[PDB]
């Protein structure tokens, strides 16, 4: 995969992906604005690079998410399309760098850096079954 | 409100806050693994600041994440405590910066920076109006 590829994705934002739905189980989030959470932005902002990333893996293979910088500027009522733009940065080894940014349609949503590390899937899973209670 | 003042917050990671559960629109998520999703670690670290800072708000005020950066650098299986540690680092009027970390028992898991805003809730959501659909 080439540094500098670009790959972007449009999400229409349902009633489901408020802060309060993130969380269900926090009072503390109950009556907040009905807006986009950040939480689902940056899933979102995953979901890009992971799959812009899906041909280049072996199988047996995935990714995890090992860093996030980002801005949440505007917010967003659910029914607009948020799209998002990963391009890819750099890869070195099994680290993969990407700009991420996002934009409702009407306002840039955010933007920054978000980084992955490819794992080997067996052996991952199998390690951290290992600190399972 | 005083820079340097902290809180705690622990939270047990129940089943369904892996990555399937945050978008489960998505096929390519699917089949990741069962740990503990960035989107979920970025709530439970804005939920941790959200609370602290609840006793300080004006009636009709709440607040908003306008910035996340954090570095996740273990995972974490269901049914580990995660602590999250946020210190306030500034307040500068309505900006509040803090400084978030979380481990799970066993490993740091993460670390970094979070920024919110204090908003008037109904100037806010009169402006979220303006660009519903």
């Amino acid at each position: 995969m080439r540094v500098g590829e670009r790959f972007t994705h449009d999400f229409v934002v349902p009633p489901h992906k408020t802060v309060r739905h993130l969380y269900p189980e926090s009072p503390e989030f109950a009556e907040f604005p009905e807006v986009f959470a950040t939480g689902f932005m940056v899933g979102l902002m995953e979901w890009a690079c992971v799959r812009a990333m899906a041909p280049y893996l072996e199988p047996g293979e995935g990714s995890l998410g090992t860093a996030i910088c980002v801005t949440h500027t505007a917010a967003t009522p659910p029914g607009l399309t948020v799209t998002v733009t990963a391009e890819l940065r750099s890869v070195e080894g099994r680290r993969l760098s990407w700009r991420v940014s996002a934009h409702d349609g009407v306002d840039e949503i955010g933007s920054g850096t978000h980084e992955r590390a490819v794992i080997h899937l067996e052996k991952f899973n199998a390690k951290v079954r290992q600190k399972t209670p």
